[PDB]
């Protein structure tokens, strides 16, 4: 065609296995694999599913559709332009549909990908707001068909890489929660119910997604051991830090320490510090299985590492 919608050198928003929005630039163009290389502001490059790629209009490109790049209106189909971005959209090519002018909910229309990149937030979206009650109002919808996914085995990853509200791609154990009923993963960006951010790893919750309840979350926090705590820990210590080993005086104490209200430990809070660290080395010491040990004397270090690369069972 003479009017690809992506193209070498083009600036564009990504969005990331967070469910997030990243500028970048498109370096290289893939049609075999659906991909682009996107080259983001830190300089780091990956391949991105065109599927997660949005470009800005070109002047001249209100008479057209973003979504299917027509022209054409028709009656009850008609064009809704987005008061943030300013793109145009068929209400038909909007998911959900959009509403004809002066036939909103809010003082106004705002499209979803951009009620998404105001709302989402790291640690969870916003809660409270116009944006925050448009993106629940989009997220009882899926931009996609959630029946025709090609999922794996154990329903961890599908083919598509379709995920979420949002549609982005997803790794089930960094920062999503699975929803109880339709079996997808969500990322923590994207949802609206959390009152602390996930670690890595950790599925000691129940959730259930707002498509499945047609409104709000619900979330519930299950109660963790002492073995859980360290192994969740030390997952997501070995994800934010790309390593194996972590020495338990200057890196697991006291991330624990520090951290010690965001993990959300239910009956275990009023641990006395000094039963806090004894208790958790106690758990990191016996569980062979589970954790191996390192010593450096003559540094003083005390070092665990986990035996295993899949997060924590939940039992
Ligand atoms: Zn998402
Ligand atoms: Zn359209
Ligand atoms: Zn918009
Ligand atoms: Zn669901």
């Amino acid at each position: 065609g003479p009017r690809p919608r992506l193209w070498e050198g083009q600036d564009v928003l990504a969005r990331w296995t967070d469910g997030l929005l990243y500028l970048g630039t498109i370096k290289k163009v893939d049609s075999a694999r659906e991909v682009c290389l996107v080259q983001f502001e830190d300089d780091s490059q990956f391949l991105v599913l065109w599927k997660d790629i949005s470009p800005a209009a070109l002047p001249g490109e209100e008479l057209l559709c973003c979504v299917c790049r027509s022209e054409t209106v028709v009656p009850g189909n008609r064009l809704v332009s987005c008061e943030k971005c300013r793109h145009a959209y068929h209400q038909d090519c909007h998911v959900p549909r959009a509403p004809a002018p002066g036939e909103g909910e809010g003082t106004s229309w705002v499209c979803r990908q951009c009620v998404f990149a105001i709302a989402t937030k790291r640690g969870g979206a916003l809660k409270k707001g116009p944006y925050a009650r448009a993106m629940l109002g989009m997220k009882l919808s899926l931009p996609y068909g959630l029946k025709g996914l090609d999922w794996d085995a154990g329903h961890l990853s599908n083919r598509q890489q379709s995920y979420c509200y949002c549609g982005g791609p997803g790794e089930w154990n960094l920062k999503m929660l699975q929803c109880r009923s339709c079996l997808q993963w969500f990322h923590e960006a994207c949802t609206q119910c959390l009152s602390k951010p996930l670690l890595y790893g950790d599925r000691f919750y129940e959730f259930e997604c707002c498509v499945c309840r047609g409104g709000p979350e619900k979330v519930r926090r299950l109660q963790l051991r002492w073995v859980d705590v360290a192994h969740l820990v030390l997952y997501h210590l070995s994800v934010c830090c790309k390593k194996k080993y972590f020495d338990f005086d200057r890196e697991i104490l006291p991330f624990t320490s520090e951290n010690w209200d965001s993990l959300l430990l239910g009956e275990l809070s009023d641990t006395p510090k000094g039963e806090r660290s004894s208790r958790l080395l106690s758990a990191l010491n016996s569980h062979k299985d589970r954790f191996i040990s390192g010593r450096e004397i003559k540094k003083r270090k005390c070092l665990f590492g986990l035996h295993a690369r899949m997060p924590p069972p939940v039992e």
